[PDB]
């Protein structure tokens, strides 16, 4: 009839315990905050409207997962796994007992599969890059992926440990620079779990989902943070949806020849700054004196936000422990950031994967030239200061 | 010091509107409840937390203006007519000045740039003849010019009750215990109106002259389109969302090209809003339905998983256009009744409602297409009946 206890990180389900999250039963709540990142606000506006019960409950019939994950032991590994429940897929299975009992615990990762067509993979095919084998990639174009969208869960100390900081700083921070969000963070020590109104991430799988655990099967993997206006709008002004899907190019190739391929899609818009600081600083770099140059690239970010970057990428290995991984032979990727915090996590990376001259858009340069500058992987040659202060930013028209 | 400005929503100018002073250096200066940023406070949050941004900092908005003017127009100030966006977020460096000056930190909630954005299905349509650069709208390329706006959400809390017929206090109530007690303000702080809620907005882009969206005189060719990342950008072929936006992209193009004006709105509601892990889950029931994924089935198997059908809220979705002056859509690539009703509900003038060709429908979207027209989307002629809508037509998994 009360709130079950949750213990992160214990090596079964039952004596870890089920994040509840719901509001059904506020007597039941084991965690601070609520399901499905933003779109809680969502439900809330289809509760005070009518059109949902506050009563309702999922029906999670044949929701569960269509490839098996885990466990594995990483998910219980002590600090390892901080921002998303291992157990959030398989609530259903392995926490039966407990939606029997009434306590309402929903999902906060769901597997499923899909034929994903990408018209540059359709390209690749037309060009003689890629072959159909009709298995990963079909005629059509068509790759054949599982994907798993995890939302975010996070164990407030060990993200505080992750961080550098007492967890009461951190929460107390996360309390005041959001204007007061969840006042249980400062008034609710027993609470150890936040389920933050962030967007999670997306994991697509070419090959076999349990080749991830297997660091004998050659693994392609990308970790891409969303940026909407390349990703799906091709904007040439940054590198991004061409490295994405050259990523995907690669992750098929892998998995045709015997691997498994990994795309992880992180709701990072902006550096985790969001969009309008990011049409901000863009508008700032063209208007400059002299130029947008690759010289005052991240000096532009730094004078609208304060800072270069939030992601964080110090929780980004996260999904890769989740799934087994504990090595990458080819990480598309050339961010010092996210190398840094893969191997710095343990995961052994073989083979960085630069992206090639010729996909970087027309307006692309002064990114990847100032990128390159400040430690990202290149096997060419490094821009040094005299190639950094070449205009080499199209003007606002 | 000074007190909290304050917020007269909709007021006829900035100055009486007053600023939405949503940052945290000035905790007296709040005059809102929550941040700016949507979703993105929690990782400014990390940032202070972890000693890489400093909690004094504040945003240098030198040259970093609207590339385009905007507004003002009539409608930032008609009552209840834009509740859920600033009309003034785009221009607080402007028109809040002096705010500014007398020490508000305040921040824009809009900003509007240019780009070129270069998408493979324009390239093809150039190849095939659909489309032919001129040099202007459309380079040999297939780049498009743009103009983008990125909104972030501004919720007066009165205008949105109304706008969903509930009482305002019966709102913020639900808003408090729904979100398992977000922002206490909600309940605790009746006087403050204005909510900065932590989810994402929309991003307009805009083909030709954004003043001509407020000029009905000139064909406005326009999508309101709803977040679908496994489509938008992977390209899954179980539904027509990147097909229905790429094609509404073709269609601006050419309006901008013959004189006209374009407009796509890139609103964030993943997963009719309930989110990415709903929507995955929804597919599994659907292809392991006993009887198949049957389009008479499709809007069942939401219910049981979430409740409800549909979470978006159309009835908010109209004030982007008022807030860009659109009094009429010539052109309307979209099929939604829910959408068609809250536009022309709110005053907009449809006149062509434009369908997704049929032969852009992707292979395993026969279902969700099908359901959509027999529950009332738009469609030029025949509605699917009982049979039809009992066709096996959704891919077994693995399939
Ligand atoms: O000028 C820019 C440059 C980058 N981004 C954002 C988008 C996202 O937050 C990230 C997109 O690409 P990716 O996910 O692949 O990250 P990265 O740091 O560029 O590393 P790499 O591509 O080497 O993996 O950068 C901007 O918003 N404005
Ligand atoms: O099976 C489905 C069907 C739809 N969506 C969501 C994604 C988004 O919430 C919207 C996709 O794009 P759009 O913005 O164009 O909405 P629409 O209702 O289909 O109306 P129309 O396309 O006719 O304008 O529907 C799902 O998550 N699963
Ligand atoms: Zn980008
Ligand atoms: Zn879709």
């Amino acid at each position: 009839v009360g709130a079950l206890p949750i213990h992160w990180g214990a090596p079964t389900a039952s004596e870890r315990g089920p994040v509840v999250g719901t509001t059904t039963n506020r007597a039941h709540r084991n965690v601070i905050g609520t399901h499905s990142g933003s779109y809680s606000i969502y439900r809330a506006l289809a509760v005070a409207s009518g059109a949902l019960s506050r009563h309702h409950k999922a029906d999670l019939t044949d929701t569960a997962p269509t490839n098996i994950i885990g466990p594995y032991p990483q998910w219980s590994q002590p600090g390892k796994i901080v921002s998303l429940d291992p157990w959030g897929a398989t609530v259903a299975e392995v926490f039966a007992a407990e939606l029997a009992a009434g306590h309402d615990i929903r999902p906060s990762i769901a597997v499923t599969k899909a034929h994903v067509i990408l018209p540059e993979v359709m390209e690749a095919i037309q060009k003689g890059r890629l072959h159909p084998d009709g298995r990963f990639l079909l005629p059509s174009g068509a790759a054949l992926v599982t994907k798993a969208a995890i939302e975010p869960v996070w164990h407030l100390p060990g993200v505080a440990e992750r961080f550098h900081c007492s967890e009461t700083d951190l929460r107390r921070v996360l309390f005041e620079e959001t204007g007061g969000m969840y006042p249980e963070l400062v008034t609710r020590s027993d609470l150890e779990v936040f389920l933050p109104p962030i967007g999670g991430q997306t994991v697509y799988i070419f090959g076999d989902a349990r080749d991830l655990a297997d660091p004998g099967v050659e693994l392609t993997a990308r970790v891409h943070d969303e940026c909407n206006g390349s990703d799906v709008f091709g904007s040439d002004i940054c590198t991004c949806r061409p490295y994405l899907t050259h990523a995907i190019e690669e992750c098929i190739q892998g998995a045709q020849r015997g691997g498994v391929g990994l795309v992880a899609y992180s709701r990072k818009e902006g550096r985790a700054l969001g969009e309008v600081t990011k049409f901000l600083v863009y508008n700032a770099r063209k208007r400059q004196v002299g130029g947008d140059t690759a010289d005052q690239y991240f000096a532009r970010t730094e004078c609208v936000a304060g800072v270069q970057d939030m992601r964080f990428q110090e929780m980004m290995p996260d999904v890769l422990h989740w799934l087994g991984v504990r090595k990458i032979h080819r990480l598309v990727s050339m961010s010092n950031m996210k190398y840094d915090a893969i191997t710095g996590s343990g995961i052994e990376v073989v083979e960085r994967v630069d992206l090639p001259a010729d996909l970087i858009p027309a307006d692309a340069r002064v990114e990847i030239d100032a990128k390159m500058a400040a430690g990202y992987f290149t096997p060419g040659a490094v821009p040094d200061a005299d190639e950094l202060a070449k205009v080499k930013g199209r003007e606002l028209d």
